[PDB]
């Protein structure tokens, strides 16, 4: 198919995130090629090369088309695709889980793997769920968080998302009615863990499990907050015996600067689900950790088994892409790296706080963010850093990167630049 | 890692389908390759070639590593891996959903990637709740099914399952109360649909939508259902305004002999799910269609959008692989294909009919079924069909197979004697 033949395909038969049909304001680019952290884009009937400054959503890490990954995938290709997982097991999940628990905050013994990370979280709260329900605390049903996050787009999912962020008010009536905390502040303030207690307190013998999104918080808002309210959080959770879940989808993986953005606390929850860049954003695939306490008061209740299992779990092909994308990660410093990228953003978006639409710039690990005055017009933002050869999509008031560990310090600039250029523009 | 110390980490470290850990009655067989219709197991320490007869969860309907397949997915990722959806699109993905909207039942002409066949149930369920917000009717947000269905593993997904197999008693005060009417017959009994029609008509001021498996039921009982019960629900859903879901993730790509299981009936839903054999059953991937007038509606509702985007939405990798398995299934002659599955199912399968812990004998396309008086001991069924070069999975009182489309008539004749025989080992206690 030719682009303008590809765009005509899309724009009568097919849906992208959170779209419509037929009432887009601006066609969706056509992509050709992807290798290293660059695409290969269509503009004017002419293909360009641009930074691929958002990791494609956060997932490709190593960028793409790694030689290793490549190779990783084709090698697990020449000896078994997929089987299924009931009453069979493989060495690309054995790897994987061993791999796992083993980077993981200690005491996440087992692994769910899962198709994404909506699913995981859903295999996240049954996990907590069944564990209530195995310890004859049935009542104990009900998930908290703070305002802010976001945990996907099943309904469950939903129902922990913010309220604002996740559109709750077109819901009425169909979401599981969770309980809020007011947003986490950035700076530490004693004041909003003690109130955050004192919410919890009043629920504790409905309350499964608090879930939060760990030092950052992605898609409802790219907020960064202390990690001392995980060490918080924690204790709160250990007295009130509620379970503690750390959806790190986003921040897993080096994203933040620690290897898990748990680590910035020294913080092990009861729960974890991993996803976005499990793979290096080859293939779908997820996973959630819960440690051995939780697995065994599962096993011993009345279903004697967590009540789930996807058709494609463990699947060979994305499990051993996810095996040398972790082990890619590890082999190398990573840690340098991401202070590296950290400080690449810093200075390359220091001049956006002078900016008269700028309210904030802030930067953690390998993520770079310019808060605007004003929603961003994509129409605007989009071909802006195209003509500064860079993919940028802001969302709602921001215009954010998270990009690839691989990007150069010269790349690095180069985003910042275009990320700026599109601060400019916002306020003209 | 050695298949030994596969089997330790395992133990320790992994979930399986519905299980536990550390409370597993068998060890999982460590697999260490899959090739056409066969996967080699490691039997006391020994690599042994058995029948895949499940075609690994309905996945494998081409055989593992089909050439042409893995030729795809080789070619794709020399060009690209993946990209976000968001604001961008790409071949594969057009390719697909054009493919898509011309095979699936007419009037389907819109395509949303997912990953999952619970997601994809998921986002069917959220565009038909997105509908009725969007005609000003928030009140039709319940969903109306028959018992013995299967839709999934998430929450929503679990609440359209059969309350029975959906172990629904064990998540008291935490699922959404759909409406249920009941057990579909096998054979067509117009006071069935009146029945249905009544109880629909009761609810329907609440109801968003019936989702329905069509034709046959998979995980809920592997149950078969004659194809004029899919009209008559069509015809009851556009009288009383509901919308109509068919659930052909288990179903679809000629698995009961028509490409999709509505073709039987002749009918076209409001909004279709697939997903198992959508890849050949290489990588994960889903897809939920849904009519013109459904994606118009959504697009102009208060959202002015449908609320869903997965981080891998249309995965390049998964789409090319994808438009090679639907291709390849639709350069052959699938229907004969079928034909000659469903002809040597039922011929290796009838002698079973005699035995004496046989209720059933079943066959829809390539799937057959025996059905037992008791519950099949999976202890000594497993290894009893290993020994005789199959992997069977029975559950329940099922012994069962849907095999890769690829299998020959001496395939067939192996995996159709494993299932008799443990029927046969059924009876004996
Ligand atoms: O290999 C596999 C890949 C997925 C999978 C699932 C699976 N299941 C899920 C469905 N199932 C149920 O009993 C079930 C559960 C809930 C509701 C309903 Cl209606 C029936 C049997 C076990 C077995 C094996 C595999
Ligand atoms: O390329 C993409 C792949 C997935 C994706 C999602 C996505 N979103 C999802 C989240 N989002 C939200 O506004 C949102 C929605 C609900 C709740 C909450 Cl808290 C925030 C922005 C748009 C944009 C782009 C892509
Ligand atoms: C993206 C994301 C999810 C959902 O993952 P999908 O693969 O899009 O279903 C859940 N939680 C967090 C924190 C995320 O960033
Ligand atoms: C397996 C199945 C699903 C769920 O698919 P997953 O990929 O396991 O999430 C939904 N509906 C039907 C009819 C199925 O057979
Ligand atoms: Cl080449």
């Amino acid at each position: 198919l030719t682009p303008e033949q590809i765009i005509a395909v899309d724009g009568a038969h097919l849906w992208h995130p959170y779209s419509s049909i037929g009432r887009e304001a601006v066609s969706p680019v056509v992509a050709v090629a992807a290798h290293g952290a660059w695409l290969t884009l269509i503009r004017d009937g002419q293909p360009i090369e641009v930074l691929d400054a958002m990791s494609s959503w956060w997932t490709a890490i190593h960028g793409h088309g790694h030689p290793a990954l490549d190779q990783a995938l084709t090698t697990q290709l020449r000896v078994m695709n997929h089987v299924m997982f009931g009453g069979l097991t493989h060495e690309p999940a054995a790897r994987l889980a061993k791999l796992l628990v083993d980077i993981t905050p200690a005491g996440l013994d087992t692994v769910f793997f899962s198709d994404s990370g909506s699913v995981s979280v859903e295999v996240a709260a049954k996990m907590a769920l069944q564990y209530w329900r195995g310890r004859g605390l049935p009542g104990k049903r009900r998930l908290m968080t703070w305002r802010g996050g976001y945990h996907g787009d099943t309904f469950l999912a939903m129902s922990i998302c913010d309220p604002h962020g996740g559109m709750h008010s077109l819901w009425t009536d169909v979401l599981a009615a969770q309980v809020f905390a007011p947003q986490v502040p950035r700076d530490y303030d004693p004041a909003y863990s003690a109130a955050f207690e004192a919410q919890l307190a009043q629920h504790a013998g409905e309350l499964a499990a608090v879930v939060v999104e760990p030092v950052v918080q992605g898609a409802g808002g790219m907020r960064f907050h202390d990690p001392r309210y995980l060490h918080d959080l924690r204790d709160i959770c250990r007295r009130y015996e509620v379970l503690l879940i750390f959806d790190e989808i986003a921040t897993g993986f080096g994203r933040t600067g620690a290897l898990f953005a748990a680590d910035h606390a020294g913080v092990s929850p009861d729960i974890m689900c991993v996803g976005k860049a499990l793979t290096g954003g080859y293939l779908s695939l997820a996973a959630t950790l819960c440690t051995a306490d939780v697995a065994h008061t599962i096993s011993a209740g009345a279903a004697g088994a967590l009540m789930h299992g996807p058709t494609f779990m463990a699947n060979p092909l994305a499990c051993a892409v996810s095996v040398a994308s972790v082990e890619l990660l590890l082999g190398q410093d990573w840690r340098t790296r991401i202070t590296e990228l950290a400080a690449g953003l810093t200075a390359g978006l220091d001049t956006a706080r002078a900016l008269p639409a700028v309210t904030d710039v802030r930067v953690c690990g390998a993520i770079g963010v310019i808060e605007c005055d004003r929603p961003v017009d994509l129409a605007v933002a989009t071909p802006a850093a195209l003509d500064r050869g860079v993919w940028l999509r802001p969302f709602r008031n921001l215009v954010y990167a998270m990009p690839p560990y691989i990007c150069t310090p010269a790349e690095i600039t180069q985003i910042t630049s275009a990320m700026v250029e599109v601060a400019r523009l916002v306020g003209s």
